[PDB]
């Protein structure tokens, strides 16, 4: 089926204060177009396509005025390059993990001020509504999340106390949680995204140090193996997957906000540095649709 005109788009972000830019690269051209702000300025937020709408769940809106965590769906149609507001969350998320499974989209975790939730819920579109479904086994800020296989993984973060190697899997029709093999690593605010049959893990902050290491889950076999280390250390990059090649996003490094866009093949096991965002960000939603008219 067809696969040309997709953008990377990047939603919100965090530098000094939270961001409301939403920005496309092309990754045919190298180009970058600034799209429509999000209605609120957001950090923590994770983005998310269904049926061609770009999705912007949760975070937080850091500003001089103070601080406040969002509970927000949105919903930006490329074709009429407008955001429009859906049915809100349960509860506020900040630093929210996403994930879709047949059209339906699973808000993960988070931060509500001191609390970190372990609990989870699922939107549907065709009502627009949300509903929980089992709490994760272990609460989790910072989480990275993915899908395979229709079945959610949650991995990393942060629990209120240690950040984490441990990871869990979701099997919808059971609606359970599992633990699955934990990661050579300790990943709070990793990029997480999934790319032919495994789970990769990218960067993060181990508690010590943000992390260039990059490893990936074998859901055959298994295990966590890591694989070539990103040019840059980074914890809260964005990340996605377009056209067999994961792609991340900023992130902070220890010293600065970065706007390199890393790329990495499988197939030679090499990262690339392809391109630089607008300005350095961290904390930003990322996810893939069609380019706007
Ligand atoms: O960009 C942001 C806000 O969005 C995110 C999004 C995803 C994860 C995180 N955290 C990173 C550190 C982790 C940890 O410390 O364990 C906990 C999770 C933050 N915040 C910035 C981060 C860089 C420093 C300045 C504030
Ligand atoms: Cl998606």
């Amino acid at each position: 089926g067809p696969k040309v005109g997709r953008l990377i788009y990047t939603a919100g972000g965090y530098f000094r204060q939270s961001l409301s830019y939403l920005e496309a690269y092309n990754p045919s051209n190298g180009s970058w177009l600034r799209l429509a702000d999000l209605q609120v300025p957001r950090s923590g937020l994770a983005g998310c396509v269904v049926g061609g709408l770009l999705y912007a769940v949760g975070g937080r809106n850091n500003s001089p005025d103070g601080n406040t965590d969002s509970s927000a769906l949105d919903c930006y149609n490329p074709m009429t390059n407008q955001w429009s507001p859906c049915a809100s969350m349960s509860v506020p998320r900040n630093r929210i993990g996403v994930g879709v499974i047949d059209g339906h989209i699973y808000a993960v975790g988070g931060s509500h001020g001191c609390i970190h939730h372990s609990s989870v819920e699922r939107y549907e579109p065709e009502r627009d509504e949300w509903h929980l479904v089992a709490p994760m086994l272990t609460r989790r800020i910072g989480v990275g999340v993915a899908v395979l296989n229709r079945l959610l993984y949650a991995v990393g973060g942060f629990d209120g106390t240690n950040r984490l190697n441990s990871a869990e899997c979701y099997y919808p029709e059971r609606n359970e949680w599992r633990m699955i093999t934990p990661m050579n690593t300790i990943r709070s605010g990793a990029g997480v995204c999934v790319l032919h049959n495994c789970i990769y893990a990218a960067g993060g902050y181990d508690g010590q140090d943000q992390l260039n290491s990059v490893e990936r889950y074998d859901v055959e076999t298994e295990t966590w193996t890591f694989v070539a280390p990103m040019r840059h250390h980074r914890s809260a990059l964005g990340i996605t997957v377009h056209q067999g090649k994961i792609y991340v996003l900023g992130g902070y490094d220890g010293h600065t906000f970065l706007d390199s866009v890393e790329c990495y093949d499988p197939d030679s096991d090499t990262w690339s540095e392809v391109t630089r965002m607008t300005s350095g960000r961290s904390g930003v939603g990322v996810a893939v649709t069609m380019e706007p008219c």
